[PDB]
């Protein structure tokens, strides 16, 4: 039963365009989990792939697009169903935007990694509405702005309940 994880950085409910390929700010006490994520396929929309400018190394990159693929290094899919099929028997898949992609995956998703960075400027897309009764905040950690953290943020893991 595949873990299907939405990963997004948010300013209120607006999706933030992150410089890092993976849109999270991971707390120090979860840094270990980063090692676990390295082999997990990533699924993203065409514009998100364009913004990164190359594949995330060492893992399957799946890009959803209605247009012909422009990079042999990644796998091109025309729908979220095809994208999941390409993920095969991966234990977990990371879905990383944009807004439309999150909305389309929401029903099938069963985990979210949300980085709430309120002081930043969100982009022109909103993260989809989700039902609070369906989702449990299982882990939440706030860090204040300081000399090593330019923005205060809260990293949250939600799982379906």
């Amino acid at each position: 039963a595949m873990i299907i994880s939405l990963i997004a950085a948010l300013a209120a409910d607006r999706v933030i365009g992150m410089e890092n390929a993976m849109p999270w700010h991971l707390p120090a006490d979860l840094a270990w989990f980063k090692r676990n994520t390295l082999n997990k396929p990533v699924i993203m929309g065409r514009k998100t792939f364009e913004s990164i400018g190359r594949p995330l190394p060492g893992r399957l990159n799946i890009v959803i697009s209605s247009q012909p693929g422009t990079d042999e290094r990644v796998t091109w899919a025309a729908s979220i169903e095809e994208a999941l099929a390409f993920a095969g028997n991966a234990e977990e898949v990371m879905v990383m935007g944009g807004g439309r992609v999150y909305k389309q995956f929401l029903d099938r998703a069963n985990r979210m990694y949300l980085t709430h960075i309120d002081a930043e400027v969100g982009g022109d897309t909103h993260f989809p509405d989700y039902e609070p009764d369906e989702w449990e905040s299982v882990f939440s950690e706030f860090h204040d702005a300081d000399e090593a953290n330019s923005h205060s943020y809260c990293f949250e893991i939600l799982e379906r309940r």
